C-alpha cells in the first residue's frame, strides 16, 4: 500500500502545516481526512503519523520499535539534557536514572507524598472557599498553581507558593518561554540567521533562570541534611543496582529540570479537562460527587480513601481519552519490518503516535467516541491492547503516571466534596497548545457546600 500525504508547499513539503498555534489539532484534522496513517515530510525529514489502534499496537512492540526523540524533544534537550524524558534508551544515563528513580514512584512512595499533596490541595480548597459572592475561578490557572506547588514540595521540599501570587513564578515565565522557543525552532529554515540573535540570547537567559532555581534546590537540601526521603533524596543518594553507581552531578540537575516540568504541566491540563467534562455532563458530575461524599468521610482524605475513589479515577481516564495532555510520542524502527501487513519500513524509519486520534478509533470505542462516558474504563481487560496510551509505551512510559493520577484523584475528589460547580459562561472549548494541552479561558463558579476542613 502507498500511504497518503497531506498538501505540500513546494520545497517546504508539509512543514508549513505545522506553522499554526494549534499543530496537534491540525494533525488530528489531517488524520480525519486521510485515515490511519499519513506520510509527513519536511526539509531533510520524513515521519509517518499513526492514528489507528490496528497499527499503533504494532508500533508498541518494543522488539521492533524504540523511543525516538521528536524534533520537539531534541530542542528541549538543549536544557533538559540526558534527563529521563530527553534521553535515548541506549544512553547509559537513561537506564541508570530509570533504575534509581523507579522506587520514588512506588505505591509506598506515594504513601509518603500523600501528606504534602494534601497540603497543597487544602490551599486550593481554601482559596475557593474564600472567594466572594459571584466571583469566579480561572480553572487552568489554579490547576497549574496546584500541580506546580505539588511537584516542588513533594519532590524537592521547595515551596513555589503559587497561591500567594498573581503573576506566575519567574521559573514558569522562563520555562514557558524556553519551551516555546524550543518548539519555534522547528519552522526555522536558516536558524543562524542574525534575525534570531535576540531569541538565542533570551533562550540562554531563560535556561539560566531555570538552572539558578535548581542550584537553590540543591544547596538548600545539602544544608538541611538527608532527612526528607523525597525525589531529591533518591537523586542525591540512590545507587543503580546494575552499575552500582549514583547519578553524577550534571545529570541530577537535568533530572530536576525534567521533573519540575513533566511533574506539573500535563497534570494541570488533565485536571482542567476533567472539570470541563464534568460541568458539561452533569449526570457524570453528580455520580462523581456522590462517590466523593461517600468515601471522603474525614476532614482530609487518607491515602487509602484516594485509592477508593474508583469512579473519579474513571473520570480522569475518560478525560485522558478525549484530550491526552501529552498528546504525541515518537518511535523508530530497530530493524526492517512491515507495519500492518501493508507498509514496509526500513531500519531507522520514524513514526509519530497521534494519541488524541488513536483514542477516537471507532473500531475500538464505538461510534459515540466524542461522548464523555467514564464507564468505558470499568474494566482494563475489556480494552484492546494499546488502545489507550496517554502515558506512552513500554519501558519508556511515563515514570510519573501514578504520581499524576494520585494527585489528580485526591484534588478532584476534594473539589467534588466541597463545592457545587456552575458553567456560568457556557464556556466554548478552546484548546491552547504548549508542551501540553489546556482549555484556555475555562472559568467556573464554585458554590461552597460549607463542609469544614478541620
Ligand atoms: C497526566 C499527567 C501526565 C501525562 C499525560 C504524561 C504523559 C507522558 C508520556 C506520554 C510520556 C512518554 C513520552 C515519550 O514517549 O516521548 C511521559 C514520560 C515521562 N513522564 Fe509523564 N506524564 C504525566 C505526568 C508526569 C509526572 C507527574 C511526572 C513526574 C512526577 C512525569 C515524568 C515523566 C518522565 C520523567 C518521563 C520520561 C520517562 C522515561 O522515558 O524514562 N510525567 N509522560
Ligand atoms: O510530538 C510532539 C512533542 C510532544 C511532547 C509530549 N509530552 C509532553 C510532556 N511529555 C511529553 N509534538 C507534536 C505536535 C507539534 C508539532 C509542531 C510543533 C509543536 C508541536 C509533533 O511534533 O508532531
Ligand atoms: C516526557 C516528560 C515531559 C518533558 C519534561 C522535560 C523535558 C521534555 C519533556
Amino acid at each position: 500500500k502507498e500511504m497518503p500525504q497531506p498538501k505540500t508547499f513546494g520545497e517546504l513539503k508539509n512543514l508549513p502545516l505545522l506553522n499554526t498555534d494549534k499543530p496537534v489539532q491540525a494533525l488530528m484534522k489531517i488524520a480525519d481526512e486521510l485515515g490511519e496513517i499519513f506520510k509527513f515530510e519536511a526539509p531533510g525529514r520524513v515521519t509517518r503519523y499513526l492514528s489507528s489502534q490496528r497499527l499503533i499496537k504494532e508500533a508498541c512492540d518494543e522488539s521492533r520499535f524504540d523511543k525516538n526523540l521528536s524534533q520537539a524533544l531534541k530542542f528541549i534537550r538543549d536544557f533538559a539534557g540526558d534527563g529521563l524524558a530527553t534521553s535515548w534508551t541506549h544512553e547509559k544515563n537513561w537506564k541508570k536514572a530509570h533504575n534509581i528513580l523507579l522506587p520514588s514512584f512506588s505505591q509506598q512512595a506515594m504513601k509518603g507524598y500523600h501528606a504534602m499533596m494534601v497540603d497543597i490541595a487544602v490551599q486550593l480548597v481554601q482559596k475557593w472557599e474564600r472567594l466572594n459572592a459571584d466571583e469566579h475561578i480561572e480553572v487552568p490557572e489554579d490547576m497549574t498553581r496546584l500541580t506546580l506547588d505539588t511537584i516542588g514540595l513533594c519532590g524537592f521540599n521547595y515551596r513555589f507558593n503559587s497561591f500567594y501570587r498573581d503573576q506566575p513564578h519567574p521559573f514558569i515565565t522562563s520555562m514557558v518561554r524556553a519551551l516555546d522557543e524550543a518548539m519555534n525552532k522547528l519552522q526555522r529554515a536558516n536558524p543562524d540567521d542574525p534575525a534570531y540573535d535576540e531569541n538565542k540570547r533570551q533562550f540562554q537567559e531563560d535556561i539560566k533562570v531555570m538552572n539558578d532555581l535548581v542550584d537553590k534546590i540543591i544547596a538548600d537540601r545539602k544544608a538541611s541534611g538527608e532527612q526528607s526521603d523525597d525525589l531529591l533524596t533518591h537523586m542525591l543518594n540512590g545507587k543503580d543496582p546494575e552499575t552500582g553507581e549514583p547519578l553524577d552531578d550534571e545529570n541530577i540537575r537535568y533530572q530536576i529540570i525534567t521533573f519540575l516540568i513533566a511533574g506539573h504541566e500535563p497534570t494541570s491540563g488533565l485536571l482542567s479537562f476533567a472539570l470541563y467534562f464534568l460541568v458539561k455532563n452533569p449526570h457524570v458530575l453528580q455520580k462523581a460527587a456522590e462517590e466523593a461524599a461517600r468515601v471522603l468521610v474525614d476532614p482530609v482524605p487518607s491515602y487509602k480513601q484516594v485509592k477508593q475513589l474508583k469512579y473519579v479515577g474513571m473520570v480522569l481516564n475518560e478525560a485522558l481519552r478525549l484530550w491526552p495532555t501529552a498528546p504525541a510520542f515518537s518511535l523508530y524502527a530497530k530493524e526492517d519490518t512491515v507495519l500492518g501487513g501493508e507498509y514496509p519500513l526500513e531500519k531507522g524509519d520514524e513514526l509519530m503516535v497521534l494519541i488524541p486520534q488513536l483514542h477516537r478509533d471507532k473500531t475500538i470505542w464505538g461510534d459515540d467516541v466524542e461522548e464523555f462516558r467514564p464507564e468505558r474504563f470499568e474494566n482494563p481487560s475489556a480494552i484492546p491492547q494499546h488502545a489507550f496510551k496517554p502515558f506512552g509505551n513500554g519501558q519508556r512510559a511515563c515514570i510519573g503516571q501514578q504520581f499524576a493520577l494520585h494527585e489528580a484523584t485526591l484534588v478532584l475528589g476534594m473539589m467534588l466534596k466541597h463545592f457545587d460547580f456552575e458553567d456560568h459562561t457556557n464556556y466554548e472549548l478552546d484548546i491552547k497548545e504548549t508542551l501540553t494541552l489546556k482549555p484556555e479561558g475555562f472559568v467556573v463558579k464554585a458554590k461552597s457546600k460549607k463542609i469544614p476542613l478541620l
